[PDB]
């Protein structure tokens, strides 16, 4: 018998082939704005939190599930129209 104790390992992970190209400065990017847009966010969310995600496509997706519930975000009331 031989061998540590006091914990191990807790972790896994694996990124093959992950490469795009990124964008700073200069008005947000489109290119990903469209992404978010198509799936189903609005272009300002979307936009302001792709700055905040340095213009990320796949971040910006969980920026907009965490900030799903944000004040700041700033969102209009939801009256009969467009149920």
């Amino acid at each position: 018998g031989s061998s540590g104790s006091s914990g191990d390992a807790v972790e896994l992970f694996k990124k093959a082939n992950a490469m795009l190209d990124e964008d700073e400065d200069e008005r947000v990017d489109e290119a990903a704005l469209r992404q978010l847009t198509e799936m189903g966010f609005p272009e300002n969310r979307a936009t302001k939190a792709l700055q905040l995600n340095h213009m990320s496509v796949p971040q910006a997706m969980e920026w907009l599930i965490e900030h799903a519930e944000d004040p700041t975000i700033d969102t209009p009331l939801s009256g009969p129209s467009s149920g």
